[PDB]
């Protein structure tokens, strides 16, 4: 069953197969990567789908929306209702069971080609739920391995934007060196992946990078903030240089996809004795009671 | 009479009028900014139309291609031949005299979406020819208004890539200051403008800063080069700090569709006494010649 998509182009809006989903080239997405997205998860009880944080994701899209300029073309309960005929819509595309991503693309629109706003321009707003492979067991168990770049990034990256060929050429990176993620620093300290953040633990104690325009604030920020201290440790927001990186205890990424997950290997070093360790296995248990909270 | 327009999408390429031209969603151009482009200036002599300096861009678009793996659909025999059948098919709808810009643009092509290169990936290509409107005889008298702005772009900027929303940014910064570029600053230094070069002229030497990761290398930089050594100007290329760029005698502009333009006005205070100046007058002739001698 091919998957189902939701296309708005100048006000013009339809549900239809993937195969037939088509943006005019001249839309300012294709362009000049002139627009903003999310990633949601949707996790799966066997036929029955709901999303996790959905709140919290719609709340970074209308932020993302308003630092470059365009108008928010739904209200929360209106992206909701979007994200539920969605998901409801590729039900047979997904199979019982299957958990899903929704991703969330507006773009400024199409117009006459030229860098500056259009007037009166209409968003595109594309959306599609395809199938989440969360990461496995064995991943889980034996930890992932990241390497470590330069980081060559605009200094806008609080927008979650579709202009990533920076983000594209990190992660080709990764799997070049058979690595799930690249961490990227900058003037020697931790910023975060291409597509998720970085948080490491010494002595007991979880530690992340302040907030700023250098790192994306995931909407794991605040989840893992809620887990250590529901798991009584310690959280401390701070810069995190590359010798505090390379000592670490644990280091752990997160994102949508990804939920919570240890780096077990950086730049083909064990870290520490190379086995995921008790903070991650407490935050990823807090993650799953967080899941099962929030949505059953 | 609409413009007609090139599309190939997975190796299935058609010349079509505009309206009907469109990509699939999962394009990486659309989903990832992961392309690159050019923009060819054509110039009309009644009915015949010829690119400037085409194959000094098609050696440009090479290097982006190269830069972010992409490997190049065309050979330059080739590229000429697409942007000739291109400018022709066009014909009726620019009509006699009218100087058109050619964009070329290629992405990485149509996959499932993820963020390393997929595998065999097949690369999009779009192209579009549209009329060019230089700057006219009263913006080449009076001069442009720039202002400035700390540079927050990435730092592969050598790329001519179309993640271009931190340009789309300065280019609307500047439409909001009545001004036709953002001169960007880094450092205390000049770069460049959103999609311009950025020169200045001091005791009758002309200065531009190095080639680097921060600075696209414009076509217009190695003909001004030129142009100035026919004209025997000085040449110097050197970092502009923020001082030198507010007391020069003359600032200039340079890009494919601006020609080389006086820049008189700057954060809204008269560069010099207001009016375009000697060095630019005589580059501005000399690159009028260099467009007769190259084309006719």
């Amino acid at each position: 069953i091919e998957p189902i998509v939701y296309l708005s182009v100048a006000s013009r809006e339809e549900l239809v197969p993937l195969s037939e989903a088509r943006v005019p080239v001249l839309d300012r997405g294709f362009i000049f990567g002139d627009g903003v997205y999310e990633v949601v998860p949707i996790y799966a009880e066997g036929a029955r789908r709901a999303p996790f944080r959905i709140a919290q994701h719609l709340a970074r899209l209308a932020r993302s929306l308003k630092k470059i300029g365009i108008a928010d073309p739904h209200d929360e309960a209106g992206w909701r209702a979007l994200v539920a005929r969605l998901v409801d819509a590729n039900a047979a595309a997904l199979g019982d069971g299957q958990h899903a991503i929704v991703y969330i693309q507006v773009t400024r629109g199409v117009a006459k080609r030229g860098h500056a706003f259009p007037a009166n321009a209409v968003p595109t707003v594309f959306a599609m739920a395809s199938p989440l492979a969360l990461p496995t067991d064995a991943q889980r168990a034996q930890g992932v391995h990241c390497v470590t770049a330069e980081d060559r990034r605009w200094l806008h990256c609080d927008i979650k934007s579709v202009s990533l060929l920076g983000n594209v050429l990190m992660a080709q990176h990764a799997a070049e060196h058979d690595a799930a993620e690249t961490i990227q620093l900058r003037d020697g300290n931790v910023t975060e992946g291409s597509s998720s953040n970085v948080w490491i633990v010494k002595n007991g104690e979880l530690i992340a990078p302040p907030r700023s325009n250098r790192i994306l604030e995931g909407i794991r920020y605040a989840l893992v903030e809620e887990l250590a201290e529901e798991c009584g440790i310690r959280f401390v927001a701070r810069e995190i240089n590359e010798a505090e990186l390379r000592a670490a205890d644990e280091i752990l990424l997160t994102s949508a996809t990804k939920e919570i997950l240890p780096v077990t290997r950086l730049d083909d070093l064990p870290v520490q004795g190379g086995r995921p360790g008790p903070v991650f296995d407490a935050l990823y248990a807090a993650y799953q009671r967080a899941k099962a909270h929030e949505m059953e």
